[PDB]
């Protein structure tokens, strides 16, 4: 049933499947070892992540996983996104092979580095924002709107590189359940721009608003936005023009950046291009401590 694409296909026997990854937040995904991923080095093994359909998947689940893969083929490569590396589409279940992120999602990474391993410098945190802003600038330049940019959808590699995940996910925005929670217990509506939340209008500008929430997540080291606030109350806060408080140990400039990202008028928010330039400059002048 699936079309062959020699640009991406890996023989099924080259992939040694392993243990589950991401505790189900990204669907059925496992760690694997791929033999001879690079055609130049056929005797090298690479740790990779591998997405597949759950046992009782419908035909729409298959379509959605295919869309995701094709979206990823078109978007191209970037250091700060989770890149496609291959696929097994023939004679067997569909496998979508992507880059492996050994240090987990950014929320977890930050939480484990709180003072009670190695604590993060002010520069490491800004550097973190910068890398994510870079991934997003690239995605935006390729006409991709994320729709759920958040710390949970940012993965961290063994070398502390931030990579945006799930940027090509299929989703029917007219059928979102605003009350559904992420497995960790939070509500995705808390990262959504008002225009996306009330009028279902997703744009690069609404992704920029989500980035503001993510900046707040970085500077609270994995803090939870609007803790205890249920959906109806969140709407009321948004309608009243409410904005989250400045995190402690966040400069006035970075708080102002968050606020700009939460501009009530979408046209007035910065773009990712501008955010990358601003963050580059702030990284250069932020203390590593020494
Ligand atoms: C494009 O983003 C994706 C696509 C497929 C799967 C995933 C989850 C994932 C990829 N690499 C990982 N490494 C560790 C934990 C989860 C993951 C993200």
């Amino acid at each position: 049933e699936l079309p062959e694409d020699p640009r991406w296909e890996l023989p099924r026997d080259r992939l040694v499947l392993g243990k589950p990854l991401g505790e189900g937040a990204f669907g059925q995904v496992v760690l694997a070892e791929a033999i001879g991923l690079d055609k130049d080095k056929p005797n090298r093994v690479t740790k990779v992540a591998v997405k597949m359909l759950k046992s009782d998947a419908t035909e729409k689940d298959l379509s959605d996983l295919i869309s995701e893969m094709e979206m990823m083929k078109m978007i191209g490569k970037h250091k700060n996104i989770i890149n496609l590396l291959g696929a097994c589409t023939q004679d067997g279940p569909l496998y979508v092979i992507v880059e492996y992120a050994s240090k987990g999602n950014l929320r977890e990474y930050l939480q484990a580095r709180r003072p009670p391993e190695e604590q993060l410098s002010s520069k490491d945190l800004v550097s973190c924002a910068y890398q994510v802003a870079r991934g997003m600038e690239y995605l935006a330049s390729k006409k991709c709107i994320h729709r759920d940019l958040a710390a949970r959808n940012v993965l961290v590699t063994e070398d502390n590189v931030m990579k945006i995940a799930d940027f090509g996910l299929a989703r029917d925005i007219h059928h979102i359940d605003y009350y559904k929670k992420t497995t960790n217990g939070r509500l995705p509506v808390k990262w959504m721009a008002p225009e996306a939340l009330f009028d279902r209008i997703y744009t690069h500008q609404s992704d920029v608003w989500s980035f503001g929430v993510l900046l707040w997540e970085i500077f609270t080291l994995g803090g939870s936005p609007y803790p205890g606030v249920p959906v109806e109350e969140l709407f009321k806060l948004l309608k009243e023009g409410h904005r989250m408080d400045k995190p402690s140990n966040c400069t006035n400039e970075l708080y102002m950046m968050m606020r700009d990202c939460w501009h009530a008028v979408p046209s007035q928010r910065p773009t990712f291009k501008q955010l990358v330039e601003d963050l580059d400059r702030i990284v250069a002048l932020t203390s590593n401590q020494e």
